[PDB]
Protein backbone atom coordinates (compact mmCIF):
# COMPACT_ATOMS: atom_id res chain seq x y z
CA UNK A 1 0.00 0.00 0.00
CA UNK A 2 2.53 3.15 1.33
CA UNK A 3 4.78 3.60 4.65
CA UNK A 4 3.97 5.13 7.32
CA UNK A 5 5.39 8.64 8.79
CA UNK A 6 4.96 10.80 12.06
CA UNK A 7 4.05 14.26 10.65
CA UNK A 8 4.59 17.57 12.37
CA UNK A 9 3.03 20.92 11.32
CA UNK A 10 4.14 23.98 13.26
CA UNK A 11 2.22 27.02 14.22
CA UNK A 12 3.84 30.22 14.75
CA UNK A 13 0.88 32.04 16.61
CA UNK A 14 0.71 29.27 18.82
CA UNK A 15 4.15 28.59 19.00
CA UNK A 16 3.76 24.98 19.12
CA UNK A 17 4.24 21.81 16.64
CA UNK A 18 0.97 19.53 16.28
CA UNK A 19 2.01 15.74 15.69
CA UNK A 20 -0.16 13.98 13.31
CA UNK A 21 0.48 10.74 11.31
CA UNK A 22 -0.19 9.52 7.85
CA UNK A 23 0.46 7.10 5.10
CA UNK A 24 2.47 7.88 1.69
CA UNK A 25 3.48 6.74 -1.19
CA UNK A 26 6.98 7.85 -2.93
CA UNK A 27 8.13 7.38 -6.60
CA UNK A 28 11.85 5.43 -6.44
CA UNK A 29 13.65 8.35 -8.01
CA UNK A 30 14.46 12.02 -7.61
CA UNK A 31 12.45 14.34 -10.25
CA UNK A 32 14.94 17.29 -9.70
CA UNK A 33 17.93 18.50 -7.24
CA UNK A 34 19.89 21.10 -6.14
CA UNK A 35 23.19 21.51 -3.83
CA UNK A 36 21.34 20.24 -0.57
CA UNK A 37 18.61 18.31 -1.52
CA UNK A 38 16.96 15.73 -4.09
CA UNK A 39 13.21 15.81 -4.49
CA UNK A 40 10.70 13.04 -5.19
CA UNK A 41 7.06 12.79 -6.72
CA UNK A 42 4.97 11.41 -3.87
CA UNK A 43 1.12 10.77 -3.49
CA UNK A 44 -1.10 10.79 -0.19
CA UNK A 45 -2.65 7.84 1.28
CA UNK A 46 -4.72 10.00 4.47
CA UNK A 47 -3.82 12.19 7.86
CA UNK A 48 -4.61 10.78 10.72
CA UNK A 49 -3.92 10.87 14.74
CA UNK A 50 -0.13 9.94 16.60
CA UNK A 51 -2.42 8.10 19.28
CA UNK A 52 -1.09 4.60 18.50
CA UNK A 53 2.88 5.56 18.77
CA UNK A 54 4.37 6.44 21.94
CA UNK A 55 6.50 10.03 22.34
CA UNK A 56 8.78 8.21 24.40
CA UNK A 57 11.19 10.38 26.52
CA UNK A 58 15.41 11.75 24.48
CA UNK A 59 12.99 14.62 23.67
CA UNK A 60 13.14 16.79 21.12
CA UNK A 61 11.22 18.71 19.98
CA UNK A 62 11.29 19.13 24.20
CA UNK A 63 7.44 18.42 25.95
CA UNK A 64 6.94 22.18 26.53
CA UNK A 65 6.92 22.32 22.32
CA UNK A 66 4.27 20.23 21.55
CA UNK A 67 0.39 21.15 21.69
CA UNK A 68 -1.98 18.19 23.31
CA UNK A 69 -4.97 19.24 20.83
CA UNK A 70 -4.23 18.63 16.86
CA UNK A 71 -8.08 18.50 15.07
CA UNK A 72 -7.02 21.79 13.58
CA UNK A 73 -4.60 22.08 10.87
CA UNK A 74 -3.43 22.56 7.05
CA UNK A 75 -2.61 18.91 6.60
CA UNK A 76 -6.07 17.82 6.97
CA UNK A 77 -6.89 19.41 4.00
CA UNK A 78 -3.47 19.95 2.26
CA UNK A 79 -2.62 16.44 2.07
CA UNK A 80 -5.95 14.46 1.77
CA UNK A 81 -6.02 11.35 -0.06
CA UNK A 82 -5.17 11.22 -3.64
CA UNK A 83 -3.05 14.52 -3.21
CA UNK A 84 0.00 14.82 -5.06
CA UNK A 85 2.80 16.21 -3.15
CA UNK A 86 7.09 16.70 -2.90
CA UNK A 87 9.17 14.70 -0.41
CA UNK A 88 12.78 16.06 -0.08
CA UNK A 89 15.73 14.13 1.07
CA UNK A 90 19.06 15.38 2.16
CA UNK A 91 22.24 14.76 0.10
CA UNK A 92 24.81 12.52 1.43
CA UNK A 93 25.31 13.78 8.68
CA UNK A 94 22.95 16.57 8.98
CA UNK A 95 20.79 15.99 12.61
CA UNK A 96 17.60 15.67 13.86
CA UNK A 97 17.34 19.40 14.90
CA UNK A 98 18.08 20.20 11.45
CA UNK A 99 14.73 19.51 9.68
CA UNK A 100 12.70 20.95 12.10
CA UNK A 101 14.68 24.12 11.81
CA UNK A 102 13.92 24.25 7.99
CA UNK A 103 10.37 23.92 8.67
CA UNK A 104 10.22 26.52 11.34
CA UNK A 105 12.33 28.82 9.07
CA UNK A 106 9.81 28.57 6.12
CA UNK A 107 7.18 29.13 8.48
CA UNK A 108 8.57 32.38 9.42
CA UNK A 109 8.62 33.31 5.89
CA UNK A 110 5.18 32.43 5.16
CA UNK A 111 4.39 35.30 8.43
CA UNK A 112 6.55 37.90 6.38
CA UNK A 113 5.02 37.17 3.26
CA UNK A 114 1.37 38.06 4.79
CA UNK A 115 3.04 41.40 6.35
CA UNK A 116 4.11 42.50 2.95
CA UNK A 117 1.00 42.01 0.93
CA UNK A 118 -0.91 44.02 3.83
CA UNK A 119 0.96 47.01 2.24
CA UNK A 120 -0.93 46.45 -0.98
CA UNK A 121 2.04 46.24 -3.40
CA UNK A 122 0.67 45.37 -7.00
CA UNK A 123 1.31 41.69 -6.93
CA UNK A 124 0.99 39.89 -3.63
CA UNK A 125 2.76 37.04 -2.87
CA UNK A 126 2.91 33.55 -0.54
CA UNK A 127 5.09 30.44 0.36
CA UNK A 128 4.04 27.26 0.61
CA UNK A 129 3.59 24.95 3.50
CA UNK A 130 6.37 22.74 4.62
CA UNK A 131 6.29 19.62 7.35
CA UNK A 132 8.76 17.65 9.23
CA UNK A 133 7.87 13.71 8.43
CA UNK A 134 10.05 10.67 10.33
CA UNK A 135 10.22 7.63 8.07
CA UNK A 136 9.57 5.54 10.43
CA UNK A 137 9.27 2.08 8.51
CA UNK A 138 12.72 2.28 7.44
CA UNK A 139 15.98 0.98 8.35
CA UNK A 140 18.00 2.83 10.63
CA UNK A 141 23.74 2.21 10.39
CA UNK A 142 24.76 5.06 13.04
CA UNK A 143 21.56 3.92 14.42
CA UNK A 144 19.72 7.27 13.20
CA UNK A 145 16.71 7.10 11.81
CA UNK A 146 15.45 8.29 9.12
CA UNK A 147 13.50 11.80 8.36
CA UNK A 148 12.60 14.14 5.56
CA UNK A 149 10.74 17.40 4.79
CA UNK A 150 7.39 17.68 2.43
CA UNK A 151 5.46 19.98 0.79
CA UNK A 152 2.79 20.73 -1.87
CA UNK A 153 4.14 20.67 -5.84
CA UNK A 154 3.89 23.38 -7.51
CA UNK A 155 2.77 23.06 -11.19
CA UNK A 156 4.71 25.72 -13.72
CA UNK A 157 7.41 27.40 -14.75
CA UNK A 158 10.28 27.17 -11.64
CA UNK A 159 12.59 29.89 -11.58
CA UNK A 160 15.17 31.17 -8.74
CA UNK A 161 15.19 34.99 -8.55
CA UNK A 162 17.85 35.34 -6.19
CA UNK A 163 20.44 32.59 -3.82
CA UNK A 164 21.58 32.54 -0.59
CA UNK A 165 24.96 35.09 -1.23
CA UNK A 166 24.49 37.50 -3.39
CA UNK A 167 22.95 36.34 -6.82
CA UNK A 168 20.41 38.40 -8.95
CA UNK A 169 19.12 36.20 -11.81
CA UNK A 170 16.28 37.79 -13.18
CA UNK A 171 14.70 41.14 -14.03
CA UNK A 172 11.50 41.32 -11.99
CA UNK A 173 10.96 43.66 -9.30
CA UNK A 174 8.52 42.09 -6.52
CA UNK A 175 10.94 39.16 -5.48
CA UNK A 176 13.75 41.42 -4.79
CA UNK A 177 11.88 44.21 -2.99
CA UNK A 178 10.05 41.72 -1.05
CA UNK A 179 13.73 40.41 0.48
CA UNK A 180 14.84 44.29 1.04
CA UNK A 181 11.48 44.56 2.76
CA UNK A 182 12.03 42.03 5.61
CA UNK A 183 15.31 43.55 6.54
CA UNK A 184 14.66 47.11 6.79
CA UNK A 185 11.11 46.30 8.67
CA UNK A 186 13.00 43.53 11.20
CA UNK A 187 14.80 46.06 11.89
CA UNK A 188 18.59 44.46 10.45
CA UNK A 189 17.96 41.54 12.59
CA UNK A 190 17.37 39.51 9.75
CA UNK A 191 16.54 38.58 6.33
CA UNK A 192 14.93 36.48 3.70
CA UNK A 193 16.47 35.30 0.86
CA UNK A 194 16.76 32.47 -1.91
CA UNK A 195 13.32 33.30 -3.19
CA UNK A 196 12.37 30.86 -5.80
CA UNK A 197 9.02 29.22 -7.28
CA UNK A 198 6.04 29.96 -9.27
CA UNK A 199 4.96 33.05 -10.08
CA UNK A 200 5.10 34.28 -6.67
CA UNK A 201 4.09 31.15 -5.00
CA UNK A 202 7.19 30.80 -3.40
CA UNK A 203 9.40 27.45 -1.80
CA UNK A 204 12.86 26.95 -0.14
CA UNK A 205 13.85 30.07 1.07
CA UNK A 206 16.83 31.10 3.49
CA UNK A 207 17.42 33.05 6.34
CA UNK A 208 20.78 35.07 7.54
CA UNK A 209 20.87 36.94 10.97
CA UNK A 210 23.61 38.59 12.68
CA UNK A 211 25.01 36.17 14.59
CA UNK A 212 24.78 33.66 12.47
CA UNK A 213 22.58 30.99 15.02
CA UNK A 214 19.67 29.17 14.01
CA UNK A 215 18.11 28.52 11.02
CA UNK A 216 19.88 25.34 9.67
CA UNK A 217 22.11 25.40 6.75
CA UNK A 218 22.65 28.14 4.80
CA UNK A 219 22.69 31.04 7.37
CA UNK A 220 25.51 32.66 6.50
CA UNK A 221 25.21 35.51 9.11
CA UNK A 222 26.79 38.85 8.24
CA UNK A 223 28.03 37.78 5.41
CA UNK A 224 25.36 36.58 3.64
CA UNK A 225 23.52 39.78 4.67
CA UNK A 226 26.30 42.20 3.01
CA UNK A 227 26.22 40.15 -0.27
CA UNK A 228 22.88 41.21 -0.75
CA UNK A 229 23.19 44.09 -0.02
CA UNK A 230 25.97 45.13 -2.95
CA UNK A 231 24.13 43.67 -5.28
CA UNK A 232 20.63 45.14 -4.34
CA UNK A 233 19.44 47.75 -6.86
CA UNK A 234 15.46 49.24 -5.47
CA UNK A 235 12.91 49.42 -7.94
CA UNK A 236 9.56 50.90 -8.36
CA UNK A 237 8.26 48.05 -6.06
CA UNK A 238 10.82 49.50 -3.16
CA UNK A 239 9.47 52.67 -3.88
CA UNK A 240 6.28 52.37 -3.79
CA UNK A 241 6.87 50.41 -0.27
CA UNK A 242 8.88 53.66 0.58
CA UNK A 243 11.68 52.14 1.37
CA UNK A 244 15.18 53.74 2.18
CA UNK A 245 17.50 54.07 -1.17
CA UNK A 246 20.62 53.14 1.63
N1 LIG B 1 7.35 22.27 -4.23
C1 LIG B 1 8.02 22.02 -5.38
N2 LIG B 1 7.37 21.72 -6.53
C2 LIG B 1 8.02 21.45 -7.68
N3 LIG B 1 9.35 21.46 -7.79
C3 LIG B 1 10.13 21.74 -6.72
C4 LIG B 1 9.50 22.06 -5.43
N4 LIG B 1 10.49 22.30 -4.55
C5 LIG B 1 11.66 22.16 -5.23
N5 LIG B 1 11.44 21.84 -6.52
C6 LIG B 1 12.46 21.57 -7.56
O1 LIG B 1 13.50 20.82 -6.94
C7 LIG B 1 14.72 21.57 -6.95
C8 LIG B 1 15.51 21.34 -5.67
O2 LIG B 1 14.70 21.65 -4.53
P1 LIG B 1 15.27 22.68 -3.45
O3 LIG B 1 15.44 23.98 -4.20
O4 LIG B 1 14.38 22.66 -2.24
O5 LIG B 1 16.71 22.04 -3.12
P2 LIG B 1 18.03 22.88 -2.67
O6 LIG B 1 19.22 21.95 -2.85
O7 LIG B 1 17.76 23.44 -1.29
O8 LIG B 1 18.14 24.11 -3.70
P3 LIG B 1 18.75 25.57 -3.32
O9 LIG B 1 20.21 25.52 -3.72
O10 LIG B 1 17.90 26.48 -4.16
O11 LIG B 1 18.56 25.80 -1.84
C9 LIG B 1 14.27 23.00 -7.17
O12 LIG B 1 15.25 23.80 -7.82
C10 LIG B 1 13.08 22.83 -8.09
O13 LIG B 1 13.50 22.51 -9.42
MG1 LIG C 1 16.49 25.28 -5.83
ZN1 LIG D 1 15.16 48.06 -2.61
Amino acid sequence: TGEMGILWEFDPIINKWIRLSMKLKVERKPFAEGALREAYHTVSLGVGTDENYPLGTKLFPPIEMISPISKNNEAMTQLKNGTKFVLKLYKKQASRELYFEDVKMQMVCRDWGNKFNQKKPPKKIEFLMSWVVELIDRSPSNGQPILCSIEPLLVGEFKKNNSNYGAVLTNRSTPQAFSHFTYELSNKQMIVVDIQGVDDLYTAPQIHTPDGKGFGLGNLGKAGINKFITTHKCNAVCALLDLDVK
